[PDB]
């Protein structure tokens, strides 16, 4: 059985208990904390690509009002984010299981851009999600995993200074 776990969940949970925020810029900003995934139960000899996307956790716009995040009253349907291919992809199961799969080079943007960067909507709440795609083999297979612990609101600047402080303390 394929097992997927979050590395450094301890630290993600500190961010989550304050409501996590991730900066988006026109050129695109790397994530802190970085999503790192523990994977076991792959076929060491089979070929796989690791994909990352962001699910809109709800259909609302959020605003930091008097020291607290509060949703708008006018939901709109969100639509899927684009997919980021882990740059090690494609690769052997052995490669992926030898150390945590680290998405350190994904950049989050607010503007439709050349390539690589993933465009999110500012002030929407997102749940990171990976897909492990068995490729090259006869039977293509996908396994998906969500990381509730890694939820964040996309922001053009930090609103909760408690988040600013945690980001600096641990980077
Ligand atoms: O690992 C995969 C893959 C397998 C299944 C879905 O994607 N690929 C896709 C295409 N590739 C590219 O062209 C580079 C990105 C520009 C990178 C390798």
């Amino acid at each position: 059985e394929l097992r997927v776990g979050l590395e450094e969940s301890e630290l993600w949970l500190r961010f989550k208990e304050l409501t996590n925020e991730m900066i988006v810029t026109k050129n695109g900003r790397r994530m802190f904390p970085v999503l790192k995934v523990n994977v076991s139960g792959l076929d060491p000899n089979a070929m796989y690509s690791f994909l990352l996307d962001f699910v809109a956790a709800d259909n609302h716009r959020w605003k930091y009002v008097n020291g607290e995040w509060v949703p708008g009253g006018k939901p709109e349907p969100q639509a899927p984010s684009c997919v980021y291919i882990h740059p090690d992809s494609p690769n052997f199961g052995a490669h992926w299981m030898k150390a945590p799969v680290s998405f350190s080079k994904v950049k989050l943007t607010n503007k439709l851009n050349g390539g690589g960067q993933i465009m999110l909507n500012s002030l929407h709440k997102y749940e990171p999600r990976i897909h492990i795609v068995r490729v090259g083999g006869p039977q293509r297979m996908i396994t998906s995993h969500c990381f509730p612990e890694t939820q964040f609101i996309a922001v053009t600047a930090y609103q909760n200074e408690e988040i600013t402080a945690l980001k600096i303390k641990y980077n």
